[PDB]
């Protein structure tokens, strides 16, 4: 007899809701995320059923982060194709991404681990605190110290690597602590990504020529370069202007060589990879079998450094 | 070691919560605070649990408003600038999402496992609400009025239904208030749709006829566009997004000529009836008489 | 056959005529309706033909306004939004042109062949009017006042001269009213140029001093710029196209300091004289006294 | 003694009025319009004097339509050069084009046929009803069915082909009906043009890379592709955004192959050309001499299909 | 010869000086005219020299205003449009700079060589004033209040210090008024900073709270931002450059809650004290009592 | 005891003030300005100490003019790199440039000549009257006559060439008058620059493809071309639109050939170089030694004409 009779969710409607998310999963991609899980599973040996739920959760949370990273940054290309919101609009894309956050949270509930929810929130909370500080610096025009940048990347990479490995740990019968190691793989990953954005014919095709400058981000070398001579304000002022122009991007890229900021970056990645390899050997000299996979993942992720 | 991990300092939390702490220092309605206090007359959650439910709802509330004003591209919010006009869409969006998960770290404090599924399922239905509202907005499809109401059931289901579902989850009473509270959410949304165009308390707060500037197929607007399809003026006006008052004013006039405002007042009437019967429905079945919920039902249709 | 041709449905005609049907549901002057009724006192066209002439003039009228508001980029029109702000320049332009030819399919109904040449020649002179107005606007050449008046003769010749020429073409009287009606068109244009800046009935309708926002070398503006060439303020103000009222206001002040408004009032006076003599001119020569045309001549200079 | 003495139109002034029209006639061009008249005149044999007035009228009405098409569409190139209004301004160009409509109408009056005026209005009225429906769809974002699109192109091509052939018929001593045939040549012309806009190095040079997407137009394959999978809304949403960007245009062009919409388009043009050739043979098996010219015009107009 | 050089005609000088002659036909304060007349009570420059000093100061004055309204992107100036909104930043900038050097060709008329070094050194310090104001504006560094005051000493040193230094250079009295006049320049700047936000005579002239739209770290704004760094609202509001009044209004409210306006009034008080003591300081040392300078000191803090 | 204690200017602050000026001096450049001083010093033989102050003054006044030319014009490239204000903002760059005007004026005071100040003002005043008339024409859309343009360039080049040579004269013990000659070298310089902007692969790399059209400037051939056929208004209307688009710039460049405006320009430069060489020979047939340097500077400055 009711005026309003409540109706069910149709598959047709979910097709709309996931429009921008589905679109992005159609674009060919790195799947670096999967080689890291595969390599850490050589030690944790998470049961196939649980590991598949962990893998779909991370697959989702990944593409959802891109949806919202590319809005917050205003990128123009994503994996060489148009960004999702340049097709669906900032509005529909940022709501697809937010939606997936909770479909992932529904998926995590399938592991029926009681610590799974606390792990998820504590990873997601970490993430938003990384992008919290990053935006604050970017928006306030005050460049962070290299230490601050790193602390910020520990949180940021706390929402994928740390979340996936913590979830695998929570499902594995062993209680080695891998999080300090994976946090370091994250830091090595981002500093590399920051370098490749400014110096790679593979990355000027996929994201854009020096796409980090267009968005204003204080990336790892951009920091070192602004600080190295601070009486020069050419570099920080270029970040302010947020240039889509390429002559400006080229000049900034060239000032950054003249501060030898790309050597600097390359030798820190050298120092951090030594810490990784020694940390892995530490894990193996205590009971864990030789991991070829994760040494190869580490060589892969520095291959242009 | 090259990298020594740092602890999250209280000044950084201040930065993250900046947009959020702003929207909270603005004065608002808190009709939701009395919606909880009325339902708590029947459910009787202890004040230790009720406060957690109340902090969750007030966070999740201010978190949507952070994001909704970006999605809508609102110009104002409770008379004052939208938070993202001070901090930038970038920081507002992030601060908004950050809360979503602090609200979750807060829900776990109830230590109730039925609570985590109630939060996922509520947040999921909220996004299928906005998802379909934005889809019509952007495609310029006009939904049917049944279609609009289903979408409102989900949106008015990530706050109203969340709060009452978490209360039902901390009480032992086996009685479903979810229909009543969802019907209340819809009556609330339909009034917010009318008052957008028709209240000098709402035009002094969100701007003149802001549902037009946003392109939203709101309840009266749907009625007016569908009441005469040969006139494609109102829908064309929604496609342009008019910050100009002389268009907004003209559109409000067209919607009068289609008795969309009489029509709207009339659905709300027919609905409050269903509401005050469903209330007496639960009262006949063992519950004490709830004066307060009757008063919420009539403060939330006080115009019209 | 793959393609079976369809018939033009009445709902599609509704779409085409959308912008047009809008500008017509807005209230207007219809000084042109009384301009026809006054001249019909002398010409005495039967109401069967007069109605066709009247439908043609009211269509061609609303069709220019559709297009003129795009060319000028007007913001308002008779108090209400320009049609193209609801439908988009694209649809408004097309709907405007579409009428131009429906007005022609209407002219053929008189079944008068002198009528088709009167319509071509009128529409041609209208476009040489706007053509030269836009040319000065864009080049920032300021026309001489003789130059401005020649251009107005053509523009005020695709409506006034059209309507009277079609009436003269359905009457047997061999007397030329075209000079009188063209002089009337110019007196009308010059007043519309003054009232743009000086009427609270015209600022409440087209916006404050809208001839400035449009860059138009209007009659008083020409006088003021040419009255002192060492001051390039007024012309520079036309180059910027000021939606800002504080510039518009400043410019209106400058034009007072140059007695462009006294000057303008004075041309209109001198012209109405020529008009009311040319009227008595045709009356001495066999025509009955026309009270109504005297009243149009003075309603159309009622300010000043 | 008069205050205002009325002055004549100078050649100098007409030079201004026709600025955008004259400009466009200076750009080298297809003159496909003239091979169609030439080929249909093999049957109608319109007297040279009349045919020259018909030819100048169509020459004018053509360039005038471009003036206003390129404003309504906001094209950036026209026959490889800048659009007229990118030189003279939307205002001066749309008034030049409107002006020519009536100079053509003055020219038609030179044939001193009484049916010439009714033909002209009935063609022009048809035209504006084609662009009427096209804009309405484009502006309302609701994609037409293939049948609707075609009915719309029957009107659109009713203002050049149909007008020129009807005018020739009205001047010829024979009363064969050629309009059903020419209407079909029009439909074949537009569907081809729609295809070439998205798939031709000759058309990405002359109009722009996928210039139809920039303007949002529901062109013949863009329709078929939106409808073929309607749970995907990537294509229609690209039309909404009206991208000038090329990566977006490339993605849309590529989605359209994956719906096999270019085969679809190519095989309809095949089916319609069969109807043409059979209609021509119908006209010849009834008294008309073999028309090589119009078979060659038809092969020419599909040469990339 | 192909090229025969031409002479600079008086109509061309009219063009160059167009923006300049405009800002001069607008009515202004001329507190600087009475600042000179007060100091001339002690210095007694002959009216033949005083007039040259006065023409230099009134040119250099109107020349900064031409350029400052471009650098700030002011919308208004003394109630009326900024000169560059009529002529374009291009012509305004150039006309502004042109004067800078006509002011110099005017200084040489004093035939005093100490005068040319006083003009260079004054103009140099003006640019180190604006240079550092713009640097903070753009970098979003907030200066310390000592930092702000040093910058004001230079800016209020290319007009105040210029005028008095040129007067001291045409008088034989060996007494330094430069400290007093610089202190007066700062008291003047601090009041202009308060009145921007707090005067209906200043909001009716430059627009509501125009120091916000310009992003300027002005004296009260510095105090408010630095009085609470955990709240990044006011500084974020400066980063956006708000032409919207509802943000400007909100920011003005925040600055009340930080007693930046009480604080500001209090620095001015403490300063006028230093001023009226330094005045009595020079008077004890052989100078006649200067009523007029006491009155300037109190007209230039008449609000507060 | 004072509330405000006044503080000194630090080197740190001057580094900020000169940010845009220092930036521009870092970009590799022509230093044509120095070959002209060097060649005229073969006759004037200005003492090394004075000549160095004259040379630093002109070095400064030069880079300062660029700071403000590139704002007033809204250039996008300067010597092939980004314009200064595209890095520091119209505001900070136009104040750096204005600042340098007076640091130069401080430098001129080091020659301790009493006529040095009057020379400086009279040069700077001339300059601003050249850019005064140029902007007025550009902004008012009314094209100057070739004579007007030239008078305007006599002032414009009165603020570098004339200033540097007048300063050298004021320091030299001889009183030959070189200003009529140098004024003519200026005119030859600008007409050449105007030509090269529209027709040079060296100048389409350094400033931009036909950068003069983007800014609307009535340059020497653009004048001749607008006037040559004045019933065509295509060219002047392109200046109005201020096109950054390249197809528009190409069309305008091509209309300018069809008016044979580049021959015209090239043969005036021929006629003016004859006046130069005959004026120099005049100076030498009166007491001055053969100047190879200034003949080579003149051949250099027409090398593409």
């Amino acid at each position: 007899d009711s005026y309003y009779q409540r109706s069910d969710w149709t598959a047709d409607e979910e097709q709309i809701l996931l429009g921008p998310f589905d679109y992005l999963e159609s674009l060919p991609g790195k799947n670096m995320r999967s080689q890291l899980i595969q390599s850490f599973n050589t030690w944790l040996k998470v049961p196939t059923e649980s590991l598949d739920v962990i893998i779909k959760v991370i697959s989702m949370l990944h593409t959802a982060y891109l949806l919202i990273d590319d809005i917050q940054d205003q990128s123009i290309l994503r994996r060489g194709q148009p960004v999702a919101h340049s097709i669906f609009g900032t509005a529909q894309a940022m709501n697809s991404g937010n939606y997936v956050y909770f479909l992932a949270l529904r998926e995590v509930q399938k592991l029926q681990n009681p610590k799974a929810i606390s792990i998820y929130v504590d990873s997601l909370i970490d993430l938003h605190r990384g992008q919290g500080m990053e935006l604050f610096w970017r928006d306030s025009l005050m460049c962070p110290t290299e230490e601050q940048y790193l602390d910020m990347v520990a949180n940021k990479t706390g929402g994928l690597f740390c979340l996936a490995i913590q979830l695998m740990q929570a499902e594995a019968t062993i209680q080695v602590d891998f999080i300090p190691l994976v946090r370091l793989l994250g830091i090595i990953f981002q500093i590399c990504d920051d370098y490749l954005n400014l110096k790679s014919t593979a990355y000027t095709d996929n994201k854009g020529l020096c796409e980090d400058l267009t968005e204003g981000k204080f990336s790892f070398p951009i920091i070192h370069s602004i600080r190295s001579n601070p009486g020069n304000r050419q570099l920080i002022n270029i970040l302010k202007q947020k240039p889509r122009e390429d002559d400006i991007k080229r000049y900034a890229l060239s000032y950054m060589e003249s501060t030898n900021s790309f050597e600097y970056t390359r030798g820190v990645v050298r120092k951090l990879k030594t810490e990784a390899i020694d940390t892995i050997q530490g894990l193996e000299k205590h009971g864990l079998e030789e991991n070829i996979g994760i040494r190869k993942i580490l060589a892969r992720m520095s291959l242009e450094l």
